[PDB]
């Protein structure tokens, strides 16, 4: 069942924002890679003496990549005078977190009703406070908790684009790619300890445990009353013939945090065909893909829901495919998207749940594990 | 005249190592806007725990692109015992570059007859050494000496396949991208006086300087004996109405560096064609086009040189031109590479000097500051 026991009112996934080296770098390749059009910036061109921010957009997706410039730039600035227009922003903190964990997610930030209410349930119900709400031009609230190692939980409420000082990007620049993605489904963190972070996480949301339905991990799912705010959390299980590719993370990383978004497209195939063009000429690699045997296999599984040739096009491009009790799963991964072997990306699209579509419609594809074993026993063949 | 007073054997420009957070993105993103194919590696799939290391190659021209990984997956290693296929990489050294320069330049490498000879012959001779000779399997040789600022010159000599320790990327990664550039021209410097760097950097190395034929900088060029090596130096000039651009460069990379490559085209037309169709894709931009009585007055210089077809052509690319007494040049400029107005790029092409083509054949485009000056006075138009 669902308590829906959210001690604040969650709307959706607003964004997530990556802490890099230079910004400008990953979030071009990200733009060419994923089909997101830039369509905001907070600079030196915008007065930002402090960080540069860009923002990449696909539906209501959106990626924030943020560096820090040099301190000398606003050293004679303080807290009241910043000209950053993330005021939780930190040189230090930045620096810090990208020597430590390398490229990766410094933020998953979700909408909320109001974020000074969020942040103080949050912090009175066990929540770490990472940055306190902050009201932006009298327009934006936002306040930050820890996640789970160096990620926050921002929390962002509108009184009524993207974030005060930063402006849209004149479209010269701003070229209109898309190739189908719409919005992000969930975000994944790895973790030394499951039950410790399940604890944390859900003592301080009311997020409830998303209901579910050998080789590496175990996991749990956290949910928003409506459950379109979907936290998955892995821990390693150790001791297995292959090494624990969540253990693995975490020795890359340095420690827990996110290990992948997966984003929803509104039509799998071609955003796959459309990221598999560009794999090699700047873009994003995909995980090797299933033997020919699992693509047989797929007809006993989801025949009803696929025809044939939509199983012959899962195969042209390497899909996955999954199927709950109230739905079907279509999902692949990317490889890691910068030097460490920690952060990737899911691509997936749900079929079913219709009444809209609830949310987690046909599970996260713990399925195929199981199927792809078997599969890989093509070895016969 | 030349006086030939290399103080070793110099060969040819070698390569460029750029000094980055995440080596992956910066390395796609500069395939893809420059048209360079992935042609090595080095990195945690090869065995290396210290550095991840992309090569990127066009014609002759050798873009690196390095990071470093956590620090713990090589804490058991010794330099003897080390992993890294480049000895003179430090975790320390390459995180306090970035965080104080951001992406810019490391090293720049010419090839030498004997780099061990050229370190101690520069070391005798005034240069502040970096990182002392060390022979690769046997095989190659690398020595590093400070050049300005935080960037190195790196000799690198072979007995007779980049580096050792590097691998041959598999080619369903390299995707056989070309937009007609060829070899690196020459490597510009920023520093806060002139003199005092000419000095030592002639000093060390016996490279005279190249004969050349009031807004923001002055500047001088170093030569080797066939003049195939060329290292421009910049000075900025103070109390000029708009703010020395030199100047702006060495307040946000934190002091004296590298400002731009020259990158020679084979083609110049079709390199720009190709890059500026990249720009809003994930490519790079170019600084704004000189107004059109910039393009008309072209008719007057150098419509001996280019058809009206050919001078059409560089109006609608943005193209500049300067000549000397001995050839023509062809230049345009990128925005900067990265987050920071530091770094940036030159795409050229030179006519003129037959003989093959003889060094700088030219010049650098001194002509152009007075040109386009003149050439803006359109308002009257
Ligand atoms: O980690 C993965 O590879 C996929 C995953 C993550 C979290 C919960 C369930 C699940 O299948
Ligand atoms: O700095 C620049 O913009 C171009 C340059 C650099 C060095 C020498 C001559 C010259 O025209
Ligand atoms: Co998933
Ligand atoms: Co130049």
């Amino acid at each position: 069942k669902n308590p829906k026991s959210d001690k604040f009112k969650v709307k959706r996934f607003h964004h997530i924002e990556f802490w890099c080296g230079d910004a400008t770098n990953v979030a071009r390749r990200f733009s060419w890679g994923l089909g997101m059009r830039f369509s905001a910036k907070s600079d030196l061109s915008t007065g930002n003496m402090v960080h540069a921010s860009y923002l990449l957009t696909s539906g209501d997706l959106r990626f924030l990549f943020t560096a820090p410039y040099s301190p000398s730039l606003s050293a004679g600035e303080i807290k009241p005078t910043t000209t950053a227009s993330i005021p939780s922003f930190d040189h230090g903190s930045c620096r810090s977190f990208f020597s430590s964990h390398g490229l990766g997610v410094r933020a998953v930030a979700i909408e909320v009703e109001d974020a000074e209410s969020a942040f103080s349930i949050s912090v009175a119900n066990g929540a770490i406070p990472s940055s306190p709400p902050i009201v932006l031009n009298e327009a934006v609230t936002i306040a930050e908790v820890k996640l789970y190692g160096d990620v926050v939980l921002r929390y962002v409420s509108y009184k009524a684009e993207f974030l005060p000082g930063f402006e849209r990007v004149e479209d010269a620049s701003s070229f209109p790619l898309d190739y189908g993605i719409r919005r992000l489904d969930h975000a994944v963190g790895n973790v030394p300890e499951l039950g410790p972070a399940l604890t944390y996480v859900a003592g301080f949301t009311g997020f409830h445990q998303f209901a579910e339905f050998e080789s590496g991990l175990n996991s749990a799912v956290l949910a928003s009353n409506d459950e379109m705010v979907l936290l998955p959390i892995n821990e390693p299980v150790h001791g297995t013939k292959r090494k624990s590719q969540i253990q693995t993370y975490l020795e890359h990383n340095e420690g827990a945090g996110l290990q992948h978004l997966a984003l929803m497209s509104e039509d799998i195939f071609r955003t796959l065909r459309e990221m598999r063009k560009r794999s090699s000429i700047g873009g994003f690699d995909f995980m090797p893909s299933p033997p020919p045997t699992y693509y047989q296999n797929l007809k006993k599984r989801v025949g009803d829901v696929l025809s044939d040739d939509q199983i012959k096009e899962c195969e042209e491009l390497g899909i996955l495919v999954d199927r709950d009790d109230q739905g079907t799963l279509l999902q692949i991964f990317t490889k890691p998207l910068g030097d460490r072997p920690t952060i990737f990306i899911e691509i997936i699209q749900r079929v079913g749940c219709m009444m809209y579509q609830s949310g987690g419609c046909g599970g996260f594809g713990k399925g195929n594990f199981s199927e792809l074993f078997k599969s890989i026993e093509e070895y016969e063949k």
